[PDB]
């Protein structure tokens, strides 16, 4: 295992970082503290540690409290080993359509939702260990596009509410290797149907 050559490193911004089209951020172990974003609480008006446009990737950072409003993916991403030791208000949101990958790494301390997924996409979470949270993954509330969620390798603990949670017929979720410890009620979709092992 390499740690990355900015381990012990401390990155304090004071804005959102963003992230281009066909680039790739790679923190080398860095860990960042954002600062005048929000406070990781569930107020819905902070700012977003990174936003990844169409295109960008993200990789090897830990983000720190306060969360504030986690990682603005706008599709077409790749995240990976990105260390949420405080989720904020959610981890990472997809903001538009393409599809979304969440590779290695974990989230803790999720008041509410880790993933927030407000745009039709495909959303793979892989590899993943997330420990007192509300819920893993939702889709919008009320909304009815299409989301399709696949989970595979992912450890979960102690979630309050739900594994995910979608307001749409259409949305599907799909899970392979799934543990999950202290949960009362996995998946709250319309129909129990949309959801599919493989
Ligand atoms: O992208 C965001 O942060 C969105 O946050 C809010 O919506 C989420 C969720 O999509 C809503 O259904 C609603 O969730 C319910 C409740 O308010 C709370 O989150 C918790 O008890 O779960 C409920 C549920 O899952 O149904 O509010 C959520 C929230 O984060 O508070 C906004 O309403 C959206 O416009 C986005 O900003
Ligand atoms: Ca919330
Ligand atoms: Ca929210
Ligand atoms: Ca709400
Ligand atoms: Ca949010
Ligand atoms: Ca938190």
């Amino acid at each position: 295992h390499h740690v990355g050559t900015n381990t012990g490193g401390v990155l304090v911004i004071t804005d959102t970082i963003i992230v281009k089209s066909g680039q790739t951020y790679d923190g080398k172990g860095i860990k960042i503290i954002a600062q005048g974003m929000g406070d990781g609480s569930q107020s819905e008006n902070q700012k977003p540690i990174f936003k990844l446009e169409k295109g960008a990737n993200l990789k090897n950072v830990i983000i720190g409290a306060p969360g504030c409003d986690g990682i603005h993916c706008y599709g077409d991403n790749v995240v990976e080993n990105v260390v949420w030791e405080d989720v904020g208000e959610d981890a990472l949101t997809v903001k538009s359509e393409g599809v979304v990958e969440v590779i290695g790494g974990s989230a803790k301390e999720a008041a509410d939702a880790v993933f927030a997924l407000n745009a039709p996409c495909t959303f793979k979470v892989k590899n993943f260990t997330a420990t007192n949270i509300g819920k893993l993954v939702r889709q919008n509330g009320n909304t009815t596009f299409k989301v399709v969620i696949y989970l595979e390798d992912v450890t979960l603990n102690n979630v309050k509410s739900c594994v995910a949670k979608s307001d749409s017929p259409v949305s599907e979720l799909w899970y392979h290797n799934l543990n999950v410890n202290n949960c009362k009620t996995l998946f709250e979709f319309p129909s129990q149907s949309q959801i599919h092992q493989y």
